């Protein structure tokens, strides 16, 4: 919490049409990604990971819908070259865009 | 068949690695890529097609290996979307790479 934590149900208004703001969890970090409404926006090729944990697909290189889980998503069965990958996206992120909260793992409790 | 059809089972071998040659299949399409073997190979980034029907992996963007079928796939719940996305690498391969024959489906008798 910089400013706020976040449990994935509710993260998901955040997704650009529900709110206008888009934000979007990669390795347990929740980022605010409305600047890249080209990207996450509901014609943007990315649209997906709006409003939701982006992890396991960022880490397995996977757009598939039908891949995200709707709750909490266990990376631990996570190979240790998506691991990898999945840390190399999150320095991305963490270079460009907003740093909101956690997203919180199941049980875990809220900071601030 | 400008030379031979496969079934998957047939095409497994050809990875790189049983087989120096490796076939991958787009879109019904059997292809050699062993020149492309920088991709394809064990060590490269799509090595995970390497002797395997692509088409699924291609149309919905996914490098995830659980999501390969072993035998048959049956695309017809791709979306309109994946099945355009599909077609797109099929021309792309079409252009670079060597058209080998059919990856036969179900129950389809080969040709020649
Ligand atoms: C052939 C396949 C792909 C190609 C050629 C490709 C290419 C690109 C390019 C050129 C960019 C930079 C866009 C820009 O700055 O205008 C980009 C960004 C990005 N790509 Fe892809 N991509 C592909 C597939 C994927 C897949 C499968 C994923 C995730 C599962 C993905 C996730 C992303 C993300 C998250 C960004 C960051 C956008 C941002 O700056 O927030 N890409 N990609
Ligand atoms: C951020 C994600 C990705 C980026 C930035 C990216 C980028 C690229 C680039 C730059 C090339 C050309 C390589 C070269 O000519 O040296 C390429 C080729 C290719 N990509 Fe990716 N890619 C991404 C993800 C994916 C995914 C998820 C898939 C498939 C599910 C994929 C499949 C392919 C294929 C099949 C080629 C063709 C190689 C050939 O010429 O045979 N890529 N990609």
């Amino acid at each position: 919490s910089p400013e706020f934590d976040f449990t994935p149900a509710e993260l998901r208004r955040f997704d650009g049409v529900q709110d206008p703001r888009i934000l979007m969890a990669i390795n347990g970090k929740v980022f605010d990604v409305t600047k890249g409404r080209k990207f996450y926006g509901p014609e943007g090729p990315y649209g997906v990971f709006a409003g939701r944990d982006a992890s396991r697909g960022l880490a397995t290189f996977c757009l598939d819908k039908e891949a995200l889980k709707d709750e909490y998503d266990d990376l631990s069965d996570l190979t240790a070259a998506q691991q990898e990958t999945l840390s190399d996206w999150e320095s991305q992120f963490t270079f460009k865009y907003h740093h909101v909260g956690k997203l919180l793992k199941e049980g875990e409790e809220p900071t601030v």
